[PDB]
């Protein structure tokens, strides 16, 4: 069994569960071989796992693929890094805190010959399932879609609508390509709110918010208006399984050239379009 | 804006089904589970409540039927509720003849409804992996065993059908096959089935199950490539909700969101595979 040689560079939650998702059997996982991680700091062995360093992690010829999972300020620098040292590279979303950057490096992947890949879980959850399939038969008169959360720092995390470029994948997804008509942003120091306002091709309203402050619980309202009915709440459709583990699926479908030319444009151009509008926000 | 849905045969199969439909999941939300039928009298079984086969067919708040029961009046059951009006689901094999199968189809068409074969084989992780290796390879020889417990023909019908799970494997992962020669052994409490099928490449695979007292379902394969071999399916975790998983997909059927082009694919395979079957039990 031919496996690719795997180091996850980020020992976060993100890292954690990559390399357990790794560590366990799966049939994605049947693929690769995790044979060590990178972290800024000295852990020494998370299970049996071995920390090895950026440099030797370049170096090796054994190490084939890089999971980025670090703070996403610091995606960029290790996208291009691995890229450069002929790695394949998944890494978390955002991919960058730039349009430009994302658009250099995806060009570097297909100058290079690999696979470069932007983890979307949040098109893997349940509460996303059922939504495509409730709006698939119709046409949106309004919509909004609210998501609160704890302070991030934005240092590190970057812009929300970076940070939660997510809620705008969502969006996109659902409703399809959108524009920016206005955005403003309240900042006060420990709390603050984006409010979004986009339309989407035949010019129909979506509002989105990020709220993030103390005492916060993490949690997500949406609203959609049609010309058939509404949609106040999406109802209990039971708890994510293995998000992560789904990405990592259909990672490795890349690396087996799975997936077709068409298929690929398609996502390249989607990321890209949200990349872009985050960046529009951000101006905004 | 939910389908009604009745659960037809509470067994095994049906139990899972009504389980599936009662806890919050997708493609439940989509559904509302009306009642069961069954040939015993239940009463109620998760504050379900049992109802009669003639109220079933009557019903307009009814407009989906799982047909859950053993494989010989799955063709009996199909037939009914397309008339009534139903869409359908059936559990594999759908019917115990190619003819049937066509009939029946014919009539989903004409009453404009979804008939549908599951098929969670294809969706366990053991399959998900083979999914990926056979991807970029040339195979010279392959060979897949099933071994299980004694099975009632009369009710689950002859072993081609019974199993045509792995049949459908091997058209999956190989494409169309076609038949060369099928033994099959039998005293009465044992039997051994014996098939060779060869793909379009005309490249040897051997099918085998294998039904007796004191044998573990199990399941033994092994595929030899122009590149190298596959002795076993490595340890790739368990199941997971292989029939919630099909019952999305029947959903998605029911909201039209598979293509003409897929839907057309997925008739061609389960009818190449019903005809095999049946060509099987022939020779
Ligand atoms: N985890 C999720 O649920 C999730 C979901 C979607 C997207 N993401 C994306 O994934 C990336 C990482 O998110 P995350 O939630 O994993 O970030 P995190 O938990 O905050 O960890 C990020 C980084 O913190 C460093 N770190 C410093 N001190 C740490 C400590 N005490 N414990 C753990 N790590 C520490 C690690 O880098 P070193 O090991 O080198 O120090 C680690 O890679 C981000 O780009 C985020 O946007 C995460
Ligand atoms: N088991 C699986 O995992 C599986 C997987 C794929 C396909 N299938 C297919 O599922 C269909 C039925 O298979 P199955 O495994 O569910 O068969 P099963 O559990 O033996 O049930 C078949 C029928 O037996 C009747 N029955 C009579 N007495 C019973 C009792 N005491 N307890 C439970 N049921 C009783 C039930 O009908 P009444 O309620 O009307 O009495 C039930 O519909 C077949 O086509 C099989 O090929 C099963």
């Amino acid at each position: 069994m031919r496996k690719f040689g795997v180091v996850v560079v980020g020992v976060g939650r993100a890292g954690s569960v990559r390399m357990r998702d790794l560590r366990n059997p799966h049939p994605s996982s049947a693929f690769l071989n995790l044979i060590g991680f990178v972290s800024r700091r000295e852990l020494g062995s998370i299970d049996g796992v071995q920390q090895i360093s950026l440099e030797d992690a370049l170096s090796s010829q054994e190490v084939e693929v890089a999971y980025i999972c670090s703070e996403s300020s610091s995606h960029e620098d290790y996208i291009r890094q691995f890229l450069n040292a002929g790695k394949h590279v998944l890494v978390e979303y955002p991919m960058t805190l730039s349009l430009a950057a994302a658009q250099e490096l995806w060009e570097l992947a297909e100058q290079k010959g690999k696979v470069l890949h932007e983890e979307h879980v949040e098109l893997l959850m349940e509460e996303f399932a059922f939504l495509k399939k409730e709006v698939v038969g119709k046409d949106l008169l309004k919509g909004s879609l609210l998501f609160t959360a704890g302070p991030l720092e934005e240092e590190r995390f970057g812009f929300p609508a970076f940070s939660g470029i997510s809620r705008l994948t969502w969006l996109v997804s659902l409703f399809g390509e959108l524009s920016l008509v206005s955005a403003t942003l309240e900042e006060r120091k420990q709390y603050m709110k984006m409010t979004v306002c986009l339309e989407t091709e035949k010019k129909s309203p979506l509002s989105w918010i990020e709220e993030k402050g103390p005492g916060l619980k993490r949690n997500r309202y949406l609203s959609f208006h049609f010309k058939s009915g509404s949609l106040e709440n999406v109802p209990n459709v039971g708890v994510n399984k293995n998000i992560f583990l789904k990405d990592q699926n259909i990672f490795v479908q890349k690396l087996l050239g799975q997936f077709s030319e068409k298929e690929l444009a398609a996502e390249k151009k989607r990321i890209l379009h949200c990349l872009g509008l985050a960046e529009e926000i951000q101006k905004y």
